[PDB]
């Protein structure tokens, strides 16, 4: 048996995503390779956990039993244990499984087979390891289809592991837009709800090369009293949903891209953290050392003003 999800949310506390790493097609393709020293660096700065985006789908066969490939599995073990060695808690997920988003019907059983294998693999790992069902469900994996798939995933996971806390995200890309449509089974009592926060999207994502039409936002600033008032109102809505449904909240990803002016990024980041903490939510900054990075792996220095904002 596990622990009260609010206790495990407290255990998560402040975290950071190590992104553009294991969620790319191959680790290193998007610019980051998880170095073991990264865990000393993150723990020493004061973080309580790390979130590790993992694209298991490109490292598992496409035909039954959809076995995850040996070498990749060993690599993930090395990352998880590297973080556990420093006393960091760890969130692992299934990230960028695009076929599942485009054709959930056809990939439902493969997705559940991946969780069967991941849960089997780590069922005896420490209680500070968290299982995040699926990053940003979207597209044809509609709010309605997600509520059904997540319940199926929970059944699969819980059939093997009654100890680890599970993290459940929202549909429509995992933000607040489909939160009110999310439904977590009453029988599950060991889960945390996660939401990604990048609002205002045009500000956080301005110039993002992977977002169509983002060039039209370059230069946009953030920081007026109305900007602050609007963020607060959105957080208030999340808080109330949490209160109503009785589920802890984890803001699993939030951050502003390097193209936005530094001062607005710092202002936006420092402000989001202050407002999440007031609400006692756990969270993970997006991300450690890449395009939204706070740590420069070459110089081995942190962007001190941005770190200060995260603390
Ligand atoms: O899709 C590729 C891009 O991903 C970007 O990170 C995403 C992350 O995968 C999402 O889950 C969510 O958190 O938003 C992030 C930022 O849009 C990544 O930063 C880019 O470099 C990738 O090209
Ligand atoms: O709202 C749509 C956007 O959601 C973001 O979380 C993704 O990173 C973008 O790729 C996507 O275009």
């Amino acid at each position: 048996m596990g622990v009260d999800p609010f206790e495990r949310n407290k255990i998560l506390g402040r975290g950071i995503n190590i992104g553009n790493a294991l969620e790319a097609p191959n680790e290193g393709d998007w610019g980051v390779v998880i170095k073991d020293e990264f865990f000393d660096i993150i723990k020493e700065a004061g973080f309580s956990h790390v979130r590790i985006p993992i694209r298991w789908s490109t490292h598992a066969y496409a035909f039954p039993p959809y076995k995850i490939m040996d070498r990749f599995f060993k690599r993930v073990d090395e990352v998880i244990n590297g973080a556990l060695k420093r006393g960091l808690a760890v969130v692992i997920n299934i990230h960028h499984y695009e076929e599942l988003m485009n054709d959930p019907e056809e990939h439902k059983e493969r997705f559940l087979a991946l969780w069967k294998q991941i849960a089997d693999r780590y069922k005896d790992y420490p209680e500070t390891l968290f299982f995040e069902i699926l990053n940003e469900p979207h597209g044809n994996l509609t709010p309605e289809k997600w509520n059904e798939l997540l319940e199926e995933a929970l059944k699969v996971i819980r059939s093997i592991d009654k100890k680890h806390t599970i993290i459940i995200g929202t549909a429509e890309w995992g933000g607040i837009s489909a939160l009110e449509k999310l439904s977590v089974p009453k029988w599950e009592k060991n889960s945390i709800v996660t939401i990604h926060y990048y609002n205002p999207f045009e500000f956080t994502h301005q110039g993002a090369e992977w977002v169509e039409g983002s060039e039209k936002w370059l230069g946009r600033k953030w920081g007026s009293p109305d900007d602050q008032k609007h963020l607060i109102e959105e957080f208030n809505f999340i808080e109330e949903w949490s209160k109503k449904n009785k589920r802890p909240i984890y803001i699993g990803a939030f951050g502003a891209y390097r193209k936005a002016d530094l001062e607005s990024r710092i202002k936006w980041t420092s402000f989001v953290v202050r407002e999440m903490e007031k609400r006692r939510w756990s969270w993970a900054y997006w991300e450690f050392c890449s395009g939204f990075g706070v740590y420069d792996t070459l110089r081995k220095t942190w962007n001190k003003d941005l770190l200060e904002a995260l603390i």
